[PDB]
């Protein structure tokens, strides 16, 4: 798989995930790119703050999805 991250500084990365990826381990990826502790970060899928425990199956988030990077720091 691939997805899309957004930053509102603009910088949109890319990430690499697999299908039952859980949004902790998204986030774990995004601190391996934008080194940004997991718990100041907040991912939104369309619209949607996606929740920690559940995986993108479950938010049916597939290839190409964008999530949006907001920071609770």
């Amino acid at each position: 798989m691939q997805i899309f991250v957004k930053t509102l500084t603009g910088k949109t990365i890319t990430l690499e995930v697999e299908p039952s990826d859980t949004i902790e381990n998204v986030k774990a990826k995004i601190q391996d790119k934008e080194g940004i502790p997991p718990d100041q970060q907040r991912l939104i899928f369309a619209g949607k703050q996606l929740e920690d425990g559940r995986t993108l199956s479950d938010y049916n988030i597939q290839k190409e999805s964008t999530l949006h990077l907001v920071l609770r720091l």
